């Protein structure tokens, strides 16, 4: 609720006119995927290290900051413009999916404070969360959040966090079964992590909704009428008096431009967005198949396309954070 | 080098007199493994938590703080003398034995913020640290102190960084092998976490020598003049400008006082101890196979003898940690 004078000068330098208009490249395992969807071998460092720096350079001139991961991305940071602000990645990359527990672990060789020297303005942080899931994991991802967030207290560096949710039961979070049940995961969960005791800045969360199941969006099976999912996005916005914007969870660029109109049009108070692949997925494909200098003209075209035209939806949609502090 | 408010006066509240005497009894396995030899049954939960207090209600008003661990000494906690203060350890305990590593790693439900409201006026962190080990683990270990460090600044707490140091190469370290090098390893480990980085407060470390290899204290092969130890412990004091204390685990509580003796006489400005096994272990026995009131009654009579020769002795050689500052 207050920040302090660093915190809050680190904010600024994340932001426009209090709207977060991030972009999201801290990307590891989920991009050596689609890579590995193009590629016959392996992807190397140096090509997930040049992707990393082609969107920096060409794209961070659109955003408020970049969101990028210590592992790969730091000679990206260095090439960022120099009106973007940088948030560094803090936790490993994915799951262990012989398991429901998705525990959270964080790099190993950083903390809060290497993040800061490494020229951050924000720490961010992924938590995998099942609000129903078990009580004594969830105790043991709540310690964990707890620690960082006193971490970022310390150095006196925003806290930025993530929540993905899942059912421990349900396999696909794209499936309809968890659609009915997703409002429920995101807005409790955002809930439990507004709390005092573990302080978050800023939440990075899904819309309450799976849209490709709402009337009007919905070109298969409609699970949802519009104002039953303009109820989830006001729920949402009841459920946390802290600043949070969007994640994409890559869908198209204009599904996710559409769904920020919606939820605008629905009462929620979102404070920008995170986004990652819905801007940049189709430079993927380029860099491997015709090379860098192939993916930097995408880069200038398709993806300032869809970095412009999603800039554009922000303008008339996101609420400024320094209404909310 | 500079306390706050709020840490200096939850220091005052661990010493007294700016001479921390304190009572360790944050054991676990060790102590469960020491019933287990008195009776056949498996050590309950709540024979280690009754003795835990037995330990705690007879013994603190003669210690100016006690160290528990959250697992068993929770109850023991809330009995302790109102005179004396409390340290909670925050460490699993122990090491994998198939590696060389020796990772730290937190409870998994407890966070400096959890220590804290559960009435705590330090927190206590066991490390593993070999100067010349493998420089990929040191640098995990080293931002594992960083976070914990960072931590205890944000909560406002006291930091006491036990580090416990080995050699990769060198199985046991009481051989004459390891004490050769053991002044390198103390000394250079309390170099490295006095780095304000660190955030430590209070350094809990070994004697910088095995003094059954110095002359006068060896029953066997004789490694080092009284010379050569008292060199040593000035070396020590050389090595930090924190306060820092001794643990004994590995010698007679005989032979640990004499060499409290010895670092005063050679130079050591140590300031205090942090030690429980010699003292109360005695009580073990006896509360297996003679039941609390006879445990009781040992602590009154042998356990004050023995934790009342130590407070004599430490009134003779340490020096106040107020005299740093
Ligand atoms: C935000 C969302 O961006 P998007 O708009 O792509 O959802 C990103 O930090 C995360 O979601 C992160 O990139 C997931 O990373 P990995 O699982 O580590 O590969
Ligand atoms: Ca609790
Ligand atoms: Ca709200
Ligand atoms: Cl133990």
């Amino acid at each position: 609720i207050t920040l302090t004078e660093n915190k809050r000068k680190s904010m600024e330098k994340l932001s426009v006119d209090g709207v977060i208009s991030a972009l999201a490249f801290d990307q590891r395992g989920a991009l050596k995927r689609m890579m590995a969807q193009h590629q016959t071998k392996e992807p190397t460092v140096e090509q997930i290290e040049e992707l990393k720096s082609l969107v920096s350079e060409e794209l961070t001139p659109f955003a408020s900051s970049i969101l990028l991961d210590p592992e790969y991305g730091l000679p990206a940071s260095r090439v960022r413009s120099e009106e973007a602000g940088l948030l560094l990645a803090y936790e490993k990359t994915g799951y262990d999916a012989t398991t429901t527990s998705r525990l959270p672990d964080c790099l190993d060789v950083w903390s809060a404070k290497r993040i800061k020297e490494a020229g951050a303005e924000a720490v961010k942080f992924l938590l995998y969360y099942d609000i129903d899931g078990d009580q004594d994991v969830n105790e043991q991802k709540k310690a964990y959040i707890e620690r960082i967030g006193s971490e970022c207290r310390a150095e006196d560096i925003p806290f930025y966090l993530e929540i993905l949710t899942y059912d421990e039961k349900i396999a696909d979070n794209a499936s309809p079964e968890f659609a009915k049940v997703k409002a429920h995961k995101v807005n409790e969960a955002m809930k439990v992590f507004s709390k005092e005791r573990f302080g978050v800045d800023v939440l990075k969360v899904e819309v309450p909704v799976n849209m490709k199941f709402v009337e009007g969006f919905a070109d298969g099976e409609v699970l949802f009428t519009k104002e039953e999912a303009a109820q989830a996005f006001r729920d949402q916005e009841a459920s946390t008096d802290l600043p949070y914007i969007y994640l994409s969870a890559g869908v198209s660029a204009k599904l996710f431009q559409d769904t920020l109109v919606f939820a605008a049009e629905s009462g929620a108070k979102f404070n920008g967005v995170l986004c990652g692949r819905a801007t940049w997925a189709g430079s993927v494909k380029v860099y491997i198949e015709e090379g860098p200098q192939a993916a930097r003209e995408w880069l200038r075209t398709e993806g300032f396309k869809n970095i412009d035209e999603l800039n554009k939806v922000l303008d008339k949609t996101a609420s400024p954070w320094t209404e909310k502090m």
